């Protein structure tokens, strides 16, 4: 079958690992999953396609110095997660691109943008801001809750059609 | 706010206004809906954006002569619709985007190919098939089901975000 190498990558707290959990075991995690190279295996069916999600959960903070560039390569498409109530995680999505390109040496790379935890009250970065940042690299961008499960199969499966039309 | 102009396009049949009376009143449709020009309005945070999303549901059957030509002048996105158990709905998608072409004039309108009524054992048109019409026109493929709900926000949300990166 078609198999996908999709990798999850953001700064720490976003909600990588809660969006993760969320779309392969379906629950809310309030707990702290392992957070290093966490890799979920998944069976499939998306538009009528038997396909395997093979996902990595990535570690966020700059501990990962070149660990990054390993699993940066391997990986078809990535989920880029901020939170919306947290400009410096926005700040830093740009900081992950650019690995990103510089790794696969490409200027597209499947991507998506993600801004998690979109059931919040008190947000600081509105839509527009990220939509526009979105529109400046090209890639679709989605909000999430990993809380409420809004938007969570959305972001994984437009990232798989992402890959399917490179 | 923000408004979205959609055409829901397709051949007698398919399940045009089952799709949007699913996305709009939250029930699967058995009975015949009116079919002309019908127009749905409904508010709707998409992305955390407010927004207004006007749809237009349009008749198959091809009495739509130079009346297409109207309506399709004036739609910012298209949802072009085939049903997984009739080939030939698929066969005809070719002439909703041609018509679209030569009125828009221009190689590229938001546009997404949505393969209807996945909820079917009896297929006669794979996914695969659909996939790589797709990736021929270079457009998002979301297969869905009017009768269970899924692929309808998907598919209707997809395309708005196709007409936000335009
Ligand atoms: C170590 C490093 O961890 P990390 O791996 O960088 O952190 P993650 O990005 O994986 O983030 P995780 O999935 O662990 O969720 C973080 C917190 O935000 C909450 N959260 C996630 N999604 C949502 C959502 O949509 N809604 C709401 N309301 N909350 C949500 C979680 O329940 C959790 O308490 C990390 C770094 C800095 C701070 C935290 C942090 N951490 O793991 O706790
Ligand atoms: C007049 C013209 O009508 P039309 O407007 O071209 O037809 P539509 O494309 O709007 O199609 P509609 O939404 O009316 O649904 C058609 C039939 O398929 C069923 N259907 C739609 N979606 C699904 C789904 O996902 N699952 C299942 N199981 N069935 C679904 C409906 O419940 C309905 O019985 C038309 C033309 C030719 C044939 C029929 C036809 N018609 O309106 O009945
Ligand atoms: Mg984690
Ligand atoms: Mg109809």
């Amino acid at each position: 079958m078609t198999e996908y190498k999709l990798v999850v990558v953001g700064a720490g707290g976003v909600g990588k690992s809660a969006l993760t959990i969320q779309l392969i075991q379906n629950h809310f995690v309030d707990e702290y999953d392992p957070t290093i190279e966490d890799s979920y295996r998944k069976q499939v069916v998306i538009d009528g396609e038997t396909c395997l999600l093979d996902i990595l959960d990535t570690a966020g903070q700059e501990e990962y110095s070149a660990m990054r560039d390993q699993y940066m390569r391997t990986g078809e498409g990535f989920l880029c997660v901020f939170a919306i109530n947290n400009t410096k995680s926005f700040e830093d999505i740009h900081q992950y691109r650019e690995q990103i390109k510089r790794v696969k040496d490409s200027d597209d790379v499947p991507m998506v943008l993600v801004g998690n935890k979109c059931d919040l009250a008190a947000r600081t970065v509105e839509s527009r801001q990220a939509q526009d940042l979105a529109r400046s690299y090209g890639i679709p961008y989605i909000e999430t809750s990993a809380k409420t499960r809004q938007g969570v199969e959305d972001a994984f499966y437009t990232l798989v059609r992402e890959i399917r039309q490179h």
